[PDB]
């Protein structure tokens, strides 16, 4: 996409959970299930505002635990998240370090969703004892997402991807150039 960001409506991803998603990088939280997405897909960098992932809705499915490769299941439910947040490239190199020159993480995945625990998404998705998974995602209409957006936390906040057609398309827009 613009900026060299890798923004595909469907693909393979890794998955983790995180806490404290009430002041996320898009500048609006939401009451439904939410996630952070890796920087290369988010479409912005820390401090540069919302990227084009902001507000888009995705159906996530886990089907492997790379840390317990003999575990056969059960996995969790497929859930629909709204992306509200950035999983930065400069932080966790295991999961969100994808760049334009090296577009997969340490699990070989080109995308990562960090699912916010606070509002219930991770309890639907991760079986007890299996908090890091790999699997798939597909962008869906936000008609498939229960929830209400929070208020703007700063000027420029954006979740306008919530009404956009699936990628390829533009809503909030990408900021600067993707990490190399
Ligand atoms: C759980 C929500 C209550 C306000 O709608 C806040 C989540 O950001
Ligand atoms: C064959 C493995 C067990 C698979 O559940 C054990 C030996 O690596
Ligand atoms: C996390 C899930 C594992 C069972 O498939 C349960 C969600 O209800």
């Amino acid at each position: 996409a613009t900026g060299g960001y890798v923004q595909q409506a469907t693909g393979q991803a890794s998955f983790t959970m995180y806490s404290g998603c009430g002041s996320p990088a898009c500048g609006k939280a939401a009451s439904g299930f939410t996630a952070a997405i890796n920087q290369l897909a988010f479409g912005s960098a820390p401090g540069l505002g919302a990227g084009d992932a902001c507000g888009r809705c995705f159906a996530l499915t886990g089907n492997h635990d790379p840390y317990s490769p003999n575990y056969t299941g059960p996995f969790g439910q497929t859930i629909v998240v709204k992306v509200t947040d950035l999983c930065p490239v400069q932080g966790d190199q295991e999961f969100c370090g994808q760049t334009t020159s090296n577009p997969t993480n340490q699990h070989g995945m080109p995308f990562h969703f960090d699912i916010c625990e606070d509002t219930g998404g991770s309890a639907k998705f991760f079986p007890s004892g299996h908090g890091a998974l790999t699997g798939t995602f597909t962008e869906v209409s936000c008609s498939q997402w229960s929830g209400s957006d929070g208020g703007q936390l700063w000027n420029g906040a954006c979740l306008s991807g919530e009404t956009a057609p699936n990628w390829p398309s533009t809503a909030c827009g990408n900021k600067g150039t993707a990490p190399s």
